[PDB]
């Protein structure tokens, strides 16, 4: 499974979304070809979706 480095914080206060901080290595469930997409992840016990362009890929 991919992991990504958060670049910025998601406050992620929609019902679905995933939150993090700056800095978390959120773990992919689902990506898509564009990195301004909507991904799939889970970090901090939480799973959910975000905004894929505030991550870098390891
Ligand atoms: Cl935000
Ligand atoms: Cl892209
Ligand atoms: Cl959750």
């Amino acid at each position: 499974s991919p992991k990504a480095v958060a670049l910025y914080s998601f406050a992620g206060e929609e019902s679905g979304d995933l939150p993090f901080r700056k800095g978390d290595v959120i773990t992919i469930l689902k990506k898509s070809d564009s990195q301004n997409d909507w991904w799939t992840g889970r970090v901090n016990g939480r799973e959910g979706i975000f905004p894929a362009n505030y991550v870098e890929l390891v």
